[PDB]
């Protein structure tokens, strides 16, 4: 067990980030002593790995603060009307197109074809009003099948994986 845990936290300790974000997260993860926590904590690294390179490969900046379509918006220099609430993923503002990211994985085609909608709706009840302030807005919804990433190898994220659930069992 003691042993697992050091596993664990030799193979994230090794990856190497270059933003803030990514940088916090693995401390959450690297002080963490119980296994539920090392879990969550462990599980949120994948997760944010996803978000990262979905980033990325789609060329959009990672909304790692959290920010609302106002806010990125205002942080741009642009003025909104009201909006729906929404925290994309990831954004990209090019002269009036506004680029908005979601991610997400669901591993079951019934469950991706009903997230993929949900995501797409989220984002597409934005559009009307962006265009009221001349912003054309591009929905972008990066539906995956499994948590593989280009942020750690495979195995790594495997063995992370079967490593922090088993410690759930002792
Ligand atoms: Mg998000
Ligand atoms: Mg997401």
């Amino acid at each position: 067990m003691e042993e697992d845990i050091a596993c664990v936290k030799d193979l994230v300790s090794k990856y190497l980030v270059d933003n803030e974000r990514l940088s916090r997260q693995k401390l959450a993860f690297l002080v963490q002593t119980e296994p539920r926590m090392l879990l969550m904590e462990g599980l949120k690294l994948l997760s944010l790995c996803i978000e990262v390179d979905s980033c990325n490969a789609n060329g959009c900046e990672h909304n790692s603060e959290d920010k609302s379509v106002e806010r990125i918006l205002h942080d741009h220099g642009i003025l909104t009307p009201s909006l729906c609430f929404v925290v994309p993923d990831g954004y990209k503002l090019t002269g009036n197109v506004l680029i908005l990211l979601e991610c997400f994985v669901r591993s079951s085609p019934a469950n991706f074809e009903q997230k993929y909608i949900e995501d797409f709706k989220k984002l597409e009840q934005l559009k009307e009003d962006l265009k009221s302030v001349d912003i054309n807005l591009i929905p972008l919804i990066d539906g995956r099948t499994s948590f593989y990433n280009e942020q750690i190898p495979d195995w790594v994220n495997d063995k992370l994986r079967d490593t922090l659930f088993s410690l759930l069992k002792y």
